[PDB]
């Protein structure tokens, strides 16, 4: 019974298992932008791009011309100059409205009066290109897309789950995500979100998490790893260290108010982390030895 | 919408139960090491025709010996019966040699024939296969020499590999489920479980140690063995996957007001599992749905 030990306690509580995942990246299906031809018409100029580039705004790509609306807006445009009451004058503008032409162009047919057919369509947001690449000078009708946007604002990491674990997460803070690629500054998780979808072959359930990236970074199909941390019902959970056995025989020590040392036969459960937990043998409250000394 | 030729599901409050195999090796126990010592200094006879492998039935005989000092003993009793003397000192003489290590059947069989004990043959004491009792002939053997050993056959041990997260949620025998590619079996009936401390450094596993009833005894330590496990989820929604509809963002089923009338109630769904669905929000509880049921707009 030396005097330099340190007293520690029985607490009750979970344990933290840990694991590390296979995660894959990828881009956000949802900060995607669209352009789409409204009308049916022909292209010409298109600019200097490939299917992967990056914009500033959007800025000017590709103008059309289209044969549909000129005979139309004509007919409109003599009937400014001819008698044509007010009504007249709209219906057709809105005929043109409805069948799909900008109003920038409109309200500057009006005040030019000169007819209009050349349209640059100035692309959404930031972003990088995605699809493209069509040029020259091609049939479109009704809508078709004529290219994407893929937004790096949020993005995409997606993990496989084990059914069980996966059901037992409820929280952003047990993610830790790391990645090879870019140590440096750790990257903060915006949302987590399980796809129902069970997986057939691995009894794997798709874990999405989203991601702040503001300086890019992650491309698609990087490589960047999950530990996740999972816990346990409560048992009565004390320091491994002041825990000690070696044959079938396994326990520890006890001690007192009136401090006195007093061994107690214990069965232990599970011990990750370096903290043990006891099946049975010991009370919620005892206090124990922790990296103490004592003699026989 | 006016005939009802449906089924119908209680919509209820519990777990889920998910399945996993898992690897397992057969095993021999530690505990039934048997071995067999010298109960004191004597020498050999006989070794019964026997080899590693055999397995010995019950008990039986593993060799003859006679032992010398032990005789000194023997006679001196023998001398004190004829010539009457203290029948306490006589009996006092007699625990000190089955102190010594004399049985009590070879003593019986002695005052009855009286023919002074001359030598005796061991029995090995538990069912099983011997593992190393290589001496024959006559050999030289003094104090606790391990003449023989042997491994019992009527517990078996199958070890299987434990992810120690879904390590707690065990709790009780019924959830395993064993199964050899040997043989499809009457009994496959586990009696015991338990938990080894060791865990894999490298992969996180627990070392799961379950015992299993082998007194048909056909299970060799070197088979495969598959363990079906099942867990359990802190208590959801749970509806019968027959019943529940989508294969778009549509998400839901019939809720039936038992006043035999249907109606579209929009769910959100958690996971699936060995048959049916939980759900992380959308209907209540006791409410009904139908599964089996088949009908059209
Ligand atoms: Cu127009
Ligand atoms: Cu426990
Ligand atoms: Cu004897
Ligand atoms: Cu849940």
């Amino acid at each position: 019974q030396n005097l330099g030990v340190k007293t520690a306690t029985v607490t009750r509580g979970p344990l933290t298992f840990a694991q590390s995942f296979p995660a894959n990246v990828s881009y956000n299906e949802y900060q995607y932008a669209i352009v789409q031809a409204r009308a049916a018409g022909f292209i010409d100029k298109v600019y200097p791009l490939t299917v992967g580039d990056k914009v500033q705004k959007g800025t000017p790509l590709l103008d059309l011309t289209i044969p549909d609306w000129v005979e139309a807006q004509s007919e409109y445009l003599l009937l400014r100059e001819t008698g044509g009451t007010a009504t007249q004058t709209e219906g057709i503008l809105e005929r043109l409205r409805l069948a799909g032409m900008p109003e920038a162009d409109i309200r500057r047919l009006i005040a030019t009066q000169k007819i209009q057919t050349r349209f640059t369509l100035k692309a959404p947001i930031d972003g990088v290109i995605t699809a493209f690449d069509l040029r020259a000078g091609m049939n479109i009708a009704k809508d078709n897309v004529v290219a994407k946007i893929q937004g790096m604002d949020p993005v995409w990491v997606t993990a496989a789950i084990p059914e069980s674990i996966a059901w037992l997460v409820k929280d952003a803070s047990q993610f830790t995500l790391t990645v090879p690629a870019r140590p440096d500054k750790t990257l903060t998780i915006r949302k987590w979100t399980l796809l129902p979808g069970v997986d057939a072959a691995t009894r794997t359930l798709q874990l999405r998490l989203e991601v702040d990236n503001a300086d890019e970074a992650l491309k698609p199909g990087m490589n960047a790893w999950l530990q996740l941390n999972t816990a346990s019902e409560p048992m009565l959970l004390i320091p491994s260290q002041a825990l000690i056995d070696t044959g079938s025989e396994q326990r520890v020590i006890t001690v007192d108010a009136d401090g006195r040392f007093v061994p107690k036969r214990v069965a232990v459960f599970q011990a990750s982390q370096g903290v043990t937990a006891l099946r049975s043998g010991l009370a919620e409250g005892e206090k124990v030895v922790s990296s103490g000394l004592f003699l026989i």
